[PDB]
């Protein structure tokens, strides 16, 4: 496990350009019935676009919300189908997880997502090698809100503001049944407080200067 050398060899990154006043909000495990729509509303009222790493199985349950994300100028990423620990699966299962999810999202969003994020951040080198060869890009994160723990909006905000830099990729969740209300509320503080420091919010394809589609 050498994640550092992997950024030099594969399409793989934790954060973005240090010389741009830009950060990226990302949200994992969507879509869902409660948190995803709330997040969309708050992103809308702050005039920011974000990136959504959607689970294939959740996209099947709520297909229209996937359509809403795309219709509101946000970028969709591939978060596998059923959220398994990729470090424990064989190549066939890994490729199946990605491709099945890609087909689902392509049908709903109108394009095949270029961006992948592995569940728990677990990825193997051969998996990363295949993704690179298939014209994917894998992006982890550099600021973890640990919002799944049910921590408050103030805790998340102080965390994000204390650890965010130019190029920072922030991790939040919109998992069905998750304890994430404070994470949603955190956006009302995180966004303007970062903007005050000169930060602008961008999508991943913008941050990494590539297409959103494969």
């Amino acid at each position: 496990w050498t994640p550092f050398s992997w950024v030099e060899k594969y399409a793989y990154a934790f954060s973005g350009p240090y010389n741009k006043a830009e950060v990226a909000l990302t949200f994992d495990d969507g879509p869902d019935l409660e948190f995803t729509p709330k997040i969309l509303d708050k992103l809308k009222q702050h005039n920011v676009k974000a990136t959504f790493f959607l689970l294939g199985e959740n996209a099947e349950k709520f297909p229209n919300i996937v359509k809403r994300i795309a219709n509101e100028g946000h970028v969709i990423g591939n978060h596998t189908y059923s959220h398994p620990n990729l470090a424990k699966v064989n190549e066939d299962e890994y490729r199946n997880q990605i491709i099945k999810t890609e087909e689902i999202l392509n049908r709903l969003a109108g394009y095949a997502p270029k961006f992948i994020r592995p569940p728990y951040g677990e990825i193997l080198e051969n998996q990363l090698k295949w993704a690179t060869e298939q014209n994917f890009m894998i992006v982890q994160w550099s600021v973890d809100t640990v919002d799944w723990k049910g921590v408050s909006a103030d805790t998340i905000t102080n965390n994000v503001l204390g650890n965010s830099f130019p190029g920072s990729v922030i991790l939040q969740h919109s998992t069905p049944g998750g304890h994430l209300q404070g994470s949603v509320d955190a956006l009302d503080k995180i966004i303007p407080q970062l903007k005050t420091k000169g930060a602008r919010f961008v999508t991943l394809p913008s941050m990494f200067q590539t297409s959103k589609e494969r």
